[PDB]
């Protein structure tokens, strides 16, 4: 008698596609087995019976990597309406197969404890693979031990510091310098939420004092100048500390320019525009419909200058902005409405997880500013290299994870709350038409989207641990450490 | 019997000069009486006997206005070596006839009390006219009343805030915003000492930790980036508050560029390069001679990039930097030497009061970057318009004060401690040769310098009170206030 | 018997005004006699009977100096609809009292002959004072003698070179360098019409080839890039030749930025935005109404980017753009309509002479970007200093010409062809509302506008001759000549 | 009886190396067979006997691709001293395994005929693989047929246009636009030699007129401004034509900035700094030793501003400058000396082919500005993608050509004419010390350099034909063509 092992069904054959990686495009068939890309070539020898997808005339590209989601973060006591299960389903529907969610400790909760609560929730509800950033809401004298445990034991290599939310989680410049020096020693990436909280607080007061209580008060109290200044100050502190810097939620021309200028001076810095900053503008804060206007309330806000998106799109093309995220963090109209009488009480956050891939295509590729290969770079590959999971993600290559999008550059879709996969009533991209969309989405070698139908398994998604010292970040950083030593300076 | 009044001897006739104002140059004679310019013209009818100066082939221009001196400020317990009497003598020797000195309250001393101590000392020792800025070293809840008394009663219309000196006189961004809003309401000018004190403090520690205890540790702990960032943050807060901003001690390209960029965006901001930033560079911090190196220790430091001066000179030419000062604040070698073992204990401050006019001429006019008229602008006229004593100063015009320099554009002088009019042993411009120098200096209608000899009267110099709301500053500011009201915003 | 001379009636008393010069504002009465300002003061001793104007609550400022008009230039065989008489009347109605018109020699006509034809026409028809620029349409080997006669005998100190109009009046870079070297030696100002004619010609062909024959073809064939490039190339050649450069018709952000960057590098260059570039945008080229669209056809075109005007207004505020003109050159709808089937046959030119002062006030002063004093600078004073008739014009000062505007900052007017003083049916500012307008206009000491009525005398206007080597331009240029000699280089 | 085929000896095993590609580094062994990389992995199954190289502790990277050589170009009648054989030997000695040489037709010689002369010479003398750019020295009406034959039949996809050499090979702007439109239609890359020839010619005359006949006259007649302006004008014309642009010999900050600004506006443009612009400065033109100074004479010249190299190195780091070349074109002292009495008669050209890899490492990697992966990008990979031979070159990957450098980052070498592999007496990098050098160089799977000894076979090098429409260039270009069609514009 033979005892026969079971062979798992996360196997498929994709025929006829134009494979698009960040370095080149080429024509070949793709054989997936056990959730991995097993062969890439012509006239591939493959088992009969195998699920077969004909990708002819279409592209086969790595699944999107959303570098920023906030699917479980508490905001003014509110739980986001799209939780890990709905968020990751929405992600898959838009061609994203991996998300990086922000762990945000509630008051009194340590970083490790918050990390464990996130893992508990995500491991049982994630429809696609994921990993976690850890947000530092309070500095204290020994939190280096927490950071150290997180990077050595829990597969985390990025932490976020807040320059805003005065009297809550804002850091001082001294504290920032100290945290960035620790992050550097640990081989981790320093993220920032870059707005001057003290200035925001002063404007919010003045505005409320004059009865400007609607959502336009939110954008008015977060002028572009407080983002640009905070980014510049963060860059400055990071540069002095030789700590690699990652600027979250790049919403303005001024913030993006500061990053581009820093890069020209050799600063190790990354910028993250999000779907909202590429896809809409802040004119809607002044909408006669309060609920619509509130739907845009997020920090930094969607910039009211409608030339912003095109500018940000130019800087994705030139390599100054390297990754795209959503910062997806949604609240219903009822949730937003706690701030009906005071914009400062509106829970901040907006949509973007589902629209990211198509909006990036529409703004960048369909416009002629960038090509398909650059598109892969800024939607998966650069993210994978920055956060240290390349080429596991962000590459159609033998041995990589079978997270694949069969992409149709000729498809067009009008975004609407009528058809979106979110638990909220408004979509900040209502009525925007995008060129480019997924035809098929594959996650872990299984079809998640085909012929307009979703096939998801909440809890199938796995945690992806991330080693410290990613080369793409740290080779420069370590050379600069060694030079400082040789030259006897800090 | 007739009772005959005495006619005072502050009268003279200057013949044959090329009068140079900021708007034009022209040939005419100048008649001074009672310390004022009484007539300007050809074939002037004037009393026989009058002291007569032949200015033929030479220029007659307004006396310099040094917008920044620190002749009585205590630094680490040390009193500056050139006090009000020696400082103003040195000023007159270099063609400056008015100084604006900084009142700096010692700990426990109110602004009004410090103002009164400065007036007591300056009124009895000043060789030329003067006025006072008031430095705010501590924020408290009612200091608006002090500021208000100062501008309404004491002829002060400018106050300085520090962004550096952590744990001593550094303000937070909230406090800065609140002070700038008060300064705006009072019609006064907000000056800043623009360096990020928190970052400076962190670098100083790291450097001392590695035993870099010499004066190069001072420049190394105050990199250009902390000046540029602080200037940008100040500009940002000033702009939000609609408060006119004046950046003191512009020493770097980055700081100057930030101001130039702000001006292009319509921000009401002024920049003040000083003699040291136009005349030398920071290579001397690394001098084998400790005493020489220490002589350069001042904050912000003299920039080590030797292309800095030429850049600053370009921005004086383009109108982005509008005034020149000295920040003169000198300490002997023995005084500096308290920091022999720790650069952070070296009292900060350097020379420049005597060399300002000639160094500006040498760098700006003798190079062909600017003309004689622009030279007057950036050495007296702009200062007079900013601080609200135009055309009393900064103009050869009937009714203006007779503060006049007979200027020789062909003279050349090598600066040296061997011939300078200071009480210190080193000169940061040792061996620098400048084209352009005063032949005659007239203060209050009396000759102070002639044929290389000084004629000074300590205590002759008067306090010049300065009204609030100078048009050159505030017309824009007030229009913006009115527009905010019309548009129902802060 | 006494023989009694006649005393002329170009005398008046203006009481109660706020005098506004470029350097300061102040309250005083103004006494005009014989077309000159005779006294400025309080309690002025003046003849009884004198015409008296009460300017209380209003401003008294120098009459505008329009640095660019084209009132007699032939365009595609067409004579402009507003000739010297109508143009200068329209100018006076908008508070401009001096114009600088461009002499443009027809084919076969020498510069001197064209100059004489312009003088003949202008001397008998000008309602206000004027002077003449001379446009060089053809380079030849001995034209230096013409230029020399013009500056030595005919009171001309500015000449214009064309970089556009390929095969007609475009110069090559060699020729430009040679002309600029001659202009420098003569002490004259080199103006440019800065567009790349070769590129324009290639785009015009492509566009006509695809049947884009409407006025939008005109703007499409003159993209912003050809202006910016030509300005940069002109700046470059001027800098190498040490020849002062004046850029006419600054219509784009790119052109203005090039000038601002040049000034920062110490280049002697002036920029001239015009009413059209501050007051409207190029969206109207796409108007369904052909006649409206054609009304905007001029080169360089009105930029389609509607953020342009605000940018140009920022650069007037920062001092990078120093003068304002109209380039007024109007054609009726019938005249424009020769190009009904081919945009390249539409005669180029648009309005602006009447609206310049109010549009500059509206965009610059009423917005809070600039103050009243800066307004005088960029509307009269800087022009007077550049072209060498300061302080005869551009200053309320004793001995200056009595060209004065009693200006009402609170007046508002909607511009319309229904009320304009032009001979054409369209106004490119139709429906634009401006704050700020003249109440009274005085030219040569006589009232030209009062209570909404014009009082003009065609032929009263005089030619104003302009000496070479204006200091405001040439002091820098001559210093640089002397330095080149000292250093043994060109 | 068996008839046995011969197995060629271009086989080897490289063990223990850190493989460095532009996307990642990783540890693996490399098996080469038949001049190709056959396997990459651990525990590779390989024939016994095979030549084996132990690369432990060292890097294995793609051989350099020198995008610019001029080894056979005639200059003032002179043949370069390092011909194809010596040049390619020198290249291999410095870790470059592929060169792109410029075909330059002598007067009266067609492009095809010059191409055939280059192939004849290179095929029999090249020690490494090569390809050819074709320089267009004269525009004529039918030269499109030559260009077309070259790209369809002769494996050429890049052509160079000259903006300098007035009256010899300079193109006008019209001609440039027409050539760029043809190049675009053919799928080829437009290169430029970007200097304003008309301005250069005028300066050269002035300088010779004042007897400045030495080599400093060469740099003085080619100021940075003529490069920056010409690059901007080229960018402008390329953008209007939608033709991809490649700027050769980027020597100045101004030229590099123009390219960086263009990229930010979405222009398809590449920049090529060369060894000389990264490795030395133009102070040497003023050397007391004429022969040394003449050794630097090349166009554009080595910039006299010694901060230039660091700036260019920053822009390689930020991605604005993507490829590095040598422009190697050497002449002996005797050859240079024909210009002993007139700098304009000195044959232009300098060294760099041998030093490129080490100088790029020294300036970019050893300084901490860039990492090893970026180094591969700018020394081989980007070149391969631009000119359409990726991944055949520029990648350690199975199936790619076995052109490999075993690189030692810890080696240091002082460059000297005493040890260089050139036929000239001077080296413009004399005495420069570089970190980083080749230990072993492999070309076509054969060792060319080992233990400091060269092993070369003149004529082994092959011509590498290059298809049109490289994706890395043309995907953007073709999208923009399609958008123009959709929108009915050129």
């Amino acid at each position: 008698k033979k005892s026969i092992p079971r062979i798992t069904s996360d196997r498929l054959l994709i025929r006829g596609g134009r494979i698009v990686n960040d370095d080149q495009s080429f024509y070949a068939d793709v054989h997936v087995e056990d959730g991995l890309i097993k062969q890439i070539g012509e006239n591939l020898i493959v088992p009969g019976g195998i699920k077969t997808i004909d990708a002819h005339g279409l592209m086969v590209l790595p699944g999107g990597v959303d570098v920023h989601t906030r699917l479980q973060m508490p905001v003014l006591g509110m739980t986001p309406a799209d939780d890990f299960c709905q968020g990751t389903k929405a992600a898959l529907a838009g061609g994203t197969t991996m998300i990086l969610d922000h762990v945000f400790p509630d008051t009194g909760v340590s970083l490790l404890a918050a990390y464990e609560q996130w893992r508990e929730r995500a491991d049982s509800a994630a429809c696609c693979d994921y990993s976690l950033h850890v947000d530092i809401t309070r500095w204290h004298e020994s939190i280096k031990e927490e950071l150290e445990a997180l990077v050595k034991e829990k597969g985390v290599n990025s932490f976020l510091v807040f320059m805003a939310y005065k009297d809550r989680c804002q850091c001082s410049d001294s504290q920032m310098y100290e945290i960035f020096s620790i992050i550097r020693d640990l081989g981790a990436l320093a993220q920032v939420h870059a707005e001057n909280g003290d200035i925001v607080e002063e404007e919010q007061k003045r505005l409320l004092e004059l009865g400007i209580t609607g959502p336009e008060g939110h954008v008015l109290s977060h002028p572009e100048e407080v983002e640009a200044e905070a980014v510049y100050r963060a860059v400055t502190i990071a540069k002095q500390a030789n700590c690699p810097l990652y600027v979250t939620k790049v919403m303005s021309k001024g913030a993006a320019d500061a990053i581009a200028q820093a890069k020209r001076r050799g600063v190790v810095v990354f910028g993250e525009p999000i779907t909202a900053s590429l896809g809409t503008d802040g004119s809607h804060y002044w909408s006669k419909n309060w609920a619509k206007a509130a739907a845009f309330v997020t920090s930094p806000p969607v910039n009211p200058d409608p030339t912003t998106a095109d500018h940000l799109t130019c800087l994705l093309s030139s390599g100054d902005l390297q990754v795209t995220g959503s910062a997806h963090c949604t609240f219903t109209t009822a949730q937003k409405a706690v701030g009906k009488d005071n914009f400062a009480l509106i829970p901040e956050g907006t949509n973007g997880i589902e629209e990211r891939m198509s909006m990036v295509w529409e703004k960048c590729v369909a416009s002629g500013k960038m090509d398909e290969n650059e598109f892969v770079a800024v939607t998966s590959t650069n993210a994978a290299k920055i956060f240290n999971f390349y080429p596991r993600k962000g590459r159609v290559a033998v041995g990589s994870d079978a997270d694949l999008v069969i992409w149709n550059p000729k498809a067009t879709k009008i975004i609407s709350a009528k058809t979106h996969n979110l638990n909220v009533e408004y979509n900040i991209f209502e009525g925007v038409e995008c060129r480019g969309a997924p035809a098929v989405v594959i996650s872990q070698g299984r079809v998640a989207l085909e012929d307009g139908k979703m096939f998801v398994t909440p809890g199938a998604g796995r945690f992806v641990p991330r080693k410290t010292f990613p080369d793409f970040v740290y080779k420069r950083i370590k050379a600069r450490n060694r030079l400082a030593e040789i030259h006897g300076v800090p």
